[PDB]
């Protein structure tokens, strides 16, 4: 369809990722950029999602010791030894805390054609009950 | 061209911390927009509630309400309570955020299996809390 | 359809600081000519975030206080052998450094008690750049 009037183009893809430890961060920030860039859109927006509820999506730097320090922070928040009351049926109530609290998702601006980000702003999938085969992370564009 | 869909969901709370899971009326409000590909925007226009998402077994949601307590302290001495006795709703708020947004996808709302949506009410009972759901796509 | 972008630019006074947006957001939304659609807050920083709450100068304290408390600038976290700001990334990390708003009928969508602030964890800073987007008919 040859179009002649600005319209909405949303394009979909996809990123796994197969989890190692029960706490991990996965840095997905250039597999992100990969699909903004072969939307071809140019103005809109980039939202990255886990359809998970024990995983969760997060934006900071990636250098090792604060990648650490998330970890360590996610873990002393969530209380994966505490009794909590999901616990009977599961052991992962802590994992489901923490992706409660840290979201989902998280949307960026794509502007003349990039993904509008700072310099020391990565995008992580963030596990929280791992070792997990699959992690399935959408990743849509949305725009001109 | 592009479409744009507005509805409006109205819980009335009984309890002062509360999850109230609107799923089904999220899924009904995509549904009726008519949008196959796009966004979903689930907004509450309220500084004591917020919107996550997770799983719907009553443990967990007792879970994520006394952590939420926990964590915000109802107790406390805030100074916002000079005014008025519930900085604990609003520090709760601003954490867990007033909104969410989900991917729409051939037609439906793409969510886990246990993903569910709530409205967190930190400062009940109210008789009206407004979410607005806005479908946005092709 | 239409898209559009402004900026903002703040600069910051002290370490951690609110700082309200919310007319500048709203001007933008204006400007931008939408009447239906979305408004994103982005900030394009590590050590910031952006979030919507209650414009009371106590409330204010609170935020700031409750962060603090929960990061722990103090600490010695692993980070801080190479900049003295781990605490600053694990607030930006868990506030987030977006924001939603609907845009409907022409208005930005908020509460009464809703105003938007960019939060500072790691001031003072010449420049924080927040962008605003208007997606929409
Ligand atoms: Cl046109
Ligand atoms: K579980
Ligand atoms: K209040």
């Amino acid at each position: 369809i040859h179009h002649h009037h600005h319209h909405m183009k949303v394009y979909f893809d996809d990123i796994y990722v197969s989890t190692a430890r029960q706490f991990e961060l996965v840095d997905i920030t250039d597999q992100v950029e990969q699909i903004v860039e072969k939307s071809g859109i140019k103005n809109g927006i980039c939202l990255i999602f886990v359809a998970h509820s024990t995983a969760a999506i997060v934006a900071n730097e990636h250098e090792r010791g604060l990648m650490e320090d998330i970890l360590t922070k996610i873990k002393e928040f969530t209380e994966p030894s505490r009794s909590w009351k999901h616990n009977l049926i599961d052991d992962n109530a802590h994992a489901h805390l923490g992706a409660t609290f840290l979201g989902a998702e998280r949307v960026f601006p794509v502007r003349e054609g990039k993904l509008v980000r700072g310099t020391w702003q990565n995008i992580f999938l963030v596990e929280l009950d791992g070792p997990r085969s699959e992690r399935h992370i959408t990743v849509e564009i949305l725009g001109e």
